[PDB]
Parts: C-alpha cells; sequence; structure tokens
C-alpha cells in the first residue's frame, strides 16, 4: 500500500546538513536511512521521482521511498555514509583551488571545470564524465540547484558519491493551482522550459547558465559526449511509469510532470541531442 | 621568527567547507593543519588572535598559527579531524528537531536551546554549559557569526569539538583606514560596542540579539553562571600580550584591538559581570 516510517527505530546519534526541512536517521528493513522532511512557511516528491528517473538513466543514485511519518509525507533516502564511509562534497574540494581567488561555494562553470581537472581525489576524466552525465540528467529534470554542496565523494581513498539531493528538480514550488495554470496555457508552459528553471552553474559573465541555450549552443566535447551517452538511456515509457507509480501525488500533479517531462525531453534534450548527433565527424 | 608555510607538504586528499575563502591541508611540524586563506573582494588575523584569546579564557580551542604562503598571509589551524575523528556540526544535529518546524540552520536562540536540551550526542547539561561558555567569549571577541554550522562535535561516541572558526570575531572588515577612523571618532567607537556586532542568534521576534543589551538584562541563570564562571579567567595583560605578539600585524591595527578589547571588556563584560554577582542573593 503506502509505507509508514512512524514506528521504525530512530537512530539519535546521527544528523544531516542542508537548509531545506529537517531530517532524522532511522532503520527500515535493517538498513539505515536519512529521512527528509518537507519545510513549510513538495520537494519530498521531486526528490523521490527525480532520483528514480536518474536511476532509470543508469546513473548511480540514492534509493528513495515515499512514506508517512506522523501525518507528514516523507522521503526516505537510503543512507550512503554508513559502514565508516564519509561524504566530502565538491564544495570542500573546490576550496582547495587556491589559485582561483574564488571560493568553493562559487558555481561559475569554468572554475568548477578547472577544479575537476586539477583535483586529486578521482581521476579527472572519470570525474569529468560523471559531472556531465549528471548535468544532462539535471537538464532533463530541471535541477535549479546543483550547487557544490549537492554532489561529492565517499572516503573510508575516494570514490564518487551517488547523485543525491534532487529535491530541487521538477518544479517543487508547483502546486495543483500552478499545475493547472501551466497545463491550460502553452505560454506559461514555455516559460518553464526556455527561461526557467536555470542551472545554478554560471557563465564567465556571472549569469546562471540557461539549460536550453547552453545545451543547444555548446561546443564542449565533454558535455556533447555525455549527451550522446545518456540520450539512449532515456526511456520515456519508464519515466512516465515512475510518475504513475508515485505514492501520494495527486493525479493533477502526476500529469503536470508527464507533460513537463515530455516537453523538456522534446524541446531541450531532443533538439540538443539531434545537433550533437550531427557533429560527427 | 615568522613562519613560511609556502614549501610545506600539502595533503591533496583532504578538503574543507565554509563559504569564506579557500583552505588546503598540509603538514607543518609533522602534522596536518587546515590552512585558511584570505578572501579579496583580514580575517586570518581575527582567527589567529581570537583563538588565542579563547584559549586563554581556559576554553578548548583549535591551535592557531599565523604564517605566509607565497606572500599571502595565512592562518594555520591544527587539524582535529585527523585520526578517524569526524566532525559534525550543531546544525545537522539541530536538523533532527522535527518538532519545531524550523530548520537546523535557523539561529533563533530558544530553538537552539531546545535542541541542546533534547539532543543525545552530549549530556545536555554539559553542552548547555559549553554553548554558554562560548557565547560569553563571543561577547568578548564580538562575534557576529556563531551559526549552527560554526560549532559541533567529534566522533570516531561524541565529545564536543574544540571551538573553531572564530575568524568572524574582532572586526575583520576594518582596515588601517577604518582603525584610524574608529580610534579617533568616539561616536564611531561607541557603536562597535553598543550597536554591533550583534550575535547571529535570535530572539522570538526575529531580531538578532544585542550583545550588550542581552548580557546586562538577562535572567537566564545559565548565561550568568557562565559569566561568573568565565570572567575570572579574562587576563587583560595576557590578551594584550597576544595582540602585541601577533606576527604580521600592523601597529595601528595592533592597537585598534587593544583599545577595542578594553572597550568591550569594560563596557559590556564588566558591567554585565558586576550585575551578575549582585544577583546572588
Ligand atoms: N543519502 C544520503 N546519505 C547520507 N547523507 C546524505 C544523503 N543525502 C544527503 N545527505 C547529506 O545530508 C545533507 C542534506 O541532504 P540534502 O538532500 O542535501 O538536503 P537539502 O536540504 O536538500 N540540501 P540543500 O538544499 O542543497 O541545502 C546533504 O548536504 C548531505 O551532506
Ligand atoms: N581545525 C580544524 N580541523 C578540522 N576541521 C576543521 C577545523 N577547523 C574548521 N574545520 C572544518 O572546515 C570548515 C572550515 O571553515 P571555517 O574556517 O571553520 O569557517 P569559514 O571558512 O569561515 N566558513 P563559514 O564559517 O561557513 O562562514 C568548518 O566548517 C569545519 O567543518
Ligand atoms: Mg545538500
Ligand atoms: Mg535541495
Ligand atoms: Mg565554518
Ligand atoms: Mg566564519
Amino acid at each position: 500500500p503506502t509505507i509508514d516510517f512512524t514506528f521504525c527505530e530512530i537512530n539519535p546519534k546521527k544528523g544531516f546538513g542542508g537548509a531545506n526541512g529537517n531530517k532524522i536517521s532511522l532503520f527500515y528493513n535493517n538498513e539505515l536511512y536519512m529521512v527528509k522532511f518537507p519545510p513549510k512557511p513538495n520537494g519530498c516528491f521531486s526528490e523521490y521521482v527525480a532520483c528514480h528517473i536518474v536511476n532509470s538513466l543508469g546513473l548511480k543514485v540514492q534509493e528513495t521511498l515515499l512514506g508517512t511519518y506522523k501525518n507528514k509525507i516523507v522521503v526516505a533516502c537510503k543512507d550512503f555514509t554508513t559502514h565508516q564511509y564519509e561524504l566530502v562534497d565538491f564544495l570542500s574540494l573546490k576550496n582547495t583551488m587556491i589559485e582561483l581567488e574564488k571560493s568553493g561555494k562559487d558555481t561559475n562553470l569554468n572554475d568548477v571545470l578547472y577544479a575537476i581537472d586539477n583535483q586529486h581525489f578521482i581521476e579527472p576524466k572519470v570525474l569529468k564524465c560523471f559531472f556531465w552525465d549528471m548535468f544532462v540528467a539535471d537538464t532533463l529534470l530541471g535541477n535549479f540547484d546543483r550547487h557544490n554542496g549537492n554532489w561529492g565523494f565517499l572516503r573510508a581513498e575516494y570514490q564518487i558519491a551517488p547523485i543525491f539531493d534532487c529535491g530541487s528538480c521538477l518544479y517543487p514550488q508547483a502546486d495543483d493551482v500552478v499545475c493547472q495554470k501551466v497545463l491550460s496555457n502553452i505560454d506559461e508552459l514555455n516559460a518553464r522550459i526556455y527561461n526557467f528553471p536555470q542551472s545554478i552553474l554560471k557563465d564567465d559573465n556571472d549569469k546562471k547558465i540557461n539549460y536550453y541555450d547552453f545545451l543547444t549552443q555548446t561546443n564542449n566535447k565533454d558535455c556533447l559526449d555525455a549527451l550522446l551517452r545518456i540520450y539512449p538511456r532515456i526511456d520515456m515509457n519508464k519515466i512516465h511509469s515512475i510518475i504513475d507509480n508515485t505514492p501520494f501525488m495527486s493525479e493533477i500533479h502526476k500529469e503536470f510532470l508527464h507533460t513537463m517531462l515530455d516537453e523538456r525531453k522534446s524541446k531541450i534534450i531532443d533538439v540538443a541531442h539531434t545537433r550533437a548527433i550531427e557533429l560527427s565527424l
């Protein structure tokens, strides 16, 4: 039916960072979880769905289960910093890049790129391939916050940590009234495709990078390679199924995402991929 | 004489967090330090000086060393997450307090206290005494950024992590031109006491807490117990010693502190401490 975490054993000797909603440690089927709570003045859903799409993409993602916790809908992310594994995020790494007078929190794309090539945790080709793999995923999903504290490495010395924190994908602000507006108006819809959301990663002019523009204009062989690579792993029939099998989501929402994913896939990915394909030899 | 870190062996497999500038892991004297660089739109001094003052108050603090790399002036912090020790900040810990539907990054004082009473990493009373300890030293050093991410615990389970990131203390935005301006204009010296810095922490109404006002009107026995506890360790000669003995510091700057420290010492600490005593009986 639907999971319920309410009674599972909490682990009180563990906490989690991040500035959106609380989270606690707890066992489920003999495994530990980080259980994100929603904030309130709907990213629990983005987090579950987005990740499951990333999985279907053959990329290493955190396991995610919708469930209830004391009358609050909750996303449970399997915990990958157990068994004596520690997470160091990219931020902390970029902070070692002292020859750039810019701080690790900074998301200017070129610097981020530079640090990848200059870091010594992971073979820079592996790391660079991952990064763009992730950027494509993020493109499809509309991740508006893949900052340097939203990916990283596990140490026991290092390996890439599974993609996490996709709570910022797929329109977390959208509610049934918004889903409604957009679905009934191509103009609105378009604004949520070309203009916004934008990547948290910046150009050398300090603007957030535009998903559509960037991807349909890049000559970065690394970004282009990763398109040609992930494009085939994309399976709309599955992605829609992930959406259909989302546990609490209203129906109106469910079809907002259906539409939105088809559109993103078609007006950004398809297009960019198609050009990507055309640049060979 | 003075220390050049410039040629010391760097550890290309550890990084560090924080928004304010780069840092790298290197061996000095056979040991890891975290070496913090200055951002360039002065804090390396604040850190060094502030930690040596904290130490002299008898509190457990990171050891600081002031050196040069490549003509940079840089502060070295003895790394305390070597030997399997993993640092975990209060913020994550506060993030688990799901009952207050506020996040683990918000610095509302009451919420913070609640988390102290209700967390299972440290015996609560001990931590309530630490927090308060630190608050007092911050009052002395004038810390405007003691955020839940700026203190925490250590584990291989928990012990309190030595006070770190005190680099936001002791007027870091002030330069030789500012020091002069303050050193002359009394009205200017006044407000860097009665007006700011203010603590990052907050009251129920959202406003940040005024060091002076709070310190001299509060009936929180735990804050006051802290005052009485700490006051007798304030060694004004040793402190001015610490200022005179600072390695690259300019003299106008050296004295800006001397002044500024006497000022906070007598204008807040003394006054508040006096009221404390009289408080019993
Ligand atoms: N599956 C996981 N296992 C262990 N630690 C995790 C996991 N997922 C996240 N974390 C850690 O917990 C912190 C909070 O998780 P995260 O999903 O990033 O929360 P968030 O509030 O969405 N982060 P953000 O929005 O970028 O400030 C992350 O920064 C990681 O350090
Ligand atoms: N002595 C130490 N040993 C090991 N780790 C440390 C040490 N000091 C600080 N750290 C860690 O590395 C980070 C260093 O940043 P720190 O200098 O403490 O604050 P900052 O760089 O000013 N950023 P912030 O406090 O977020 O505004 C801290 O957040 C800790 O996680
Ligand atoms: Mg995060
Ligand atoms: Mg997020
Ligand atoms: Mg810090
Ligand atoms: Mg600081």
